[PDB]
């Protein structure tokens, strides 16, 4: 019996697949953009493992500010040369230490240390051929900021926060067969598994898919570790090895559909000018990287999609509207999705400020139906599943410090 | 050429029930990062053409604002801890005489730390570059596989750096009107020198449901110039007229609200005043690619690019030349009589000429009563048009004829 102003519309246009064209990109894990994101969401959960280690809840940061700059290399055919070391930059703000009139004690928290090194964990978690010990360099610039206990002591209640300001988020589901494909692809090419088959397969991998009509092409730029390529003919054999497991994925996934896969388009083989590195990785000298120029929540660049500009990585899990509701859109679109009736769907959250973030002056569900099914029959299952997570808000509070969900 | 046309039947911008579109101001954070770093490519083009009358390959698209901190008060407030700024991205850095076996250095460092301070200089008036700010610079040499690719066809057609994609659509919203014409409007000189109070950091967005467009400012002020909470005031809702002027010319029959700094609590004086007239004082920090599109607008209900065009090469990134192409071309085909809006998306692909994209996109929203096989033929024509000039993009970057934010 709690009434939030939810509104389901049916939706009466093409779905995504009767389109005739579509793009979608996904940065990899190794890429300077998404490494900087996962940065920069891994500083700000390791802050709040902290603050609630000391306090039994999270104080008030914001790590969405990390800077890669590109390294010096020299690649070469059986083992290149590291130069000068990947330099990055860790910024923003964190509460740091917390005054307390009454008891007279001031405490203070491990906030650069913590930063630091979970910057460094992250680095080490992903890149295979990065030695972050010579190959990087993590600074600090984070601002330390103070509180005063008794704002710490109503944290600790844990209430709903309110909405700080006017702000959106959206989300839809289900993904296409092109923006499964383009997810899929990069998920595999890192996978622990076909690294072990396939070692000279970098991590900087970035998937462009470009639907037209039935025909998918995939193009694929795939950093190459050096030490793995004796000469440009090995070279040659890790490219057409990834293409053909490729693939097979994809007529796994995409059955139905022509699929076509280009692999490092701007490589000349007879300038033996190619995609070739030292650590996996363009980070360690060719190209440079930031936070919120890569995917979005859904780990997914779609133009045909609608898009939030807004960079969720490192971004407060407690207060900031964005993040939390561009998440929670996708959280609802996905369940919606799975409504039987629901072909198609897209939602949207709008704050009310002043209001309890989980009491938005708007969420809007629009639904592609599926033939011979009434909107209306669809309509109620849809609002219960948005409100069963509006009332279940501070749980994705949980998910996304235990890293249940992905910001990219 | 790879150019596709669609009709798209689907409701119309005008007639959808809600919008909601943003724009960082110059004096923002991010907006501060953007146009550093577009100042910097700019001047080492300069740099580079002087020195051999071509365009050497560099990206400068990174640039990071770390949050200084100040003590703003009424008739002049001072800095406390300067704005720390790092210049960083690719350049080439130097050159190697194969002759005399040497490498001469370029002077890339000298040229980017200045052209960012005078960009600071010219867009944040109250600023002091000696005191105020920092700025480091760690731009360093792009890698050899890249650089082969931008030299490959620099005096032909250039290849494309890498696969990605730019976009662009026409018309603009009223909506979209308002809000970018409201910063530019409050960001003008002529407006800046009549109430030397308002501050360049200024975020305005726009929230129309129906035919009423919430306009909301947040915009710095000037402390030097305001005496008291009185004159604080005076200069809000001295803004908000000229506002309400410029909504009744632009956003005829909308009902437009006006909110100005919203967060101001006049009792206890704890009001949106500035020192140096941006929010860069107060600890907020900021990087590039994290606000305006080319166009100058955040569009969540519009297509977007990720890509960057800030700091990017003029030459043959894509990233930066397809963005501004998209705009260029879906401006021409929403002048054809018969079309309502139009929707362009540039794909390249890497290693190919920038004039030969793996796809040319464009969606057409047809007038009511109008066919598209007829429109159809009109915009391929376009399209085309501006591919055979496809150089002329470069031209009009380093020309600073457009926009990158």
């Amino acid at each position: 019996s709690h009434m939030r102003n939810i509104i389901v519309k049916k939706l009466d246009v093409e779905p995504i697949e009767e389109r005739p064209t579509e793009i979608v990109e996904r940065k990899g894990l190794g890429h300077p953009d998404s490494i900087c994101d996962g940065i920069a969401e891994s500083v700000s959960r390791a802050l709040c493992k902290m603050y609630m280690e000391k306090f039994g809840t999270i104080l008030h940061h914001n790590t969405d500010q990390v800077e890669l700059v590109g390294g010096h290399a020299y690649p070469k055919f059986g083992g290149g040369v590291m130069v000068s070391p990947i330099y990055i930059l860790l910024s923003g703000r964190a509460t740091m230490e917390i005054l307390d009139k009454e008891k007279n004690e001031v405490i203070k928290l491990p906030v650069g240390t913590t930063a630091v090194k979970a910057a460094k964990e992250y680095l080490k978690k992903v890149l295979r051929n990065v030695d972050v010990d010579k190959d990087v360099i993590i600074d600090c610039r984070i601002g330390q900021g103070s509180m005063d206990a008794v704002d710490v002591f109503e944290r600790q209640k844990n209430e709903v926060p309110l909405a700080n300001d006017t702000s959106f988020g959206v989300g839809y589901a289900p993904l296409s067969t092109t923006e499964r494909l383009v997810l899929e692809t990069e998920r595999f090419l890192n996978s622990d598994e076909l690294k072990n088959e396939i070692p000279a397969v970098g991590e900087d991998i970035k998937v462009m898919g470009l639907r037209e009509g039935k025909k998918i092409t995939l193009t694929i730029a795939m950093a190459v570790v050096d030490r793995y390529v004796k000469n440009i003919e090995e070279y040659k054999e890790v490219i057409e090895k990834v293409r053909k497991k490729v693939e097979d994925l994809a007529k796994k996934i995409a059955d139905g559909y022509e699929v076509e896969i280009h692999i490092n388009t701007a490589d000349d083989y007879e300038r033996e000018s190619v995609y070739l590195t030292v650590t996996g990785t363009s980070a360690e000298m060719g190209d440079d990287g930031s936070v919120g120029r890569g995917n979005r929540v859904n780990g997914l660049i779609t133009p045909f999609r609608p898009m939030s500009m807004e960079a969720a990585s490192g971004k407060n899990p407690v207060n900031h509207v964005g993040k939390i509701y561009n998440i929670l859109a996708n959280l609802i679109a996905n369940d919606i999705a799975k409504l039987e009736g629901v072909k198609e769907c897209y939602v949207r959250i709008l704050s009310q400020a002043g209001k309890p973030i989980n009491e938005p002056k708007a969420l809007d569900i629009e639904i592609i139906t599926e033939d011979s099914y009434d909107i209306k029959d669809i309509e109620p299952k849809a609002k219960e599943i948005a409100n069963k997570w509006l009332d279940n808000i501070m749980e994705v509070q949980k998910m996304i410090v235990e890293g249940k969900v992905t910001t990219f």
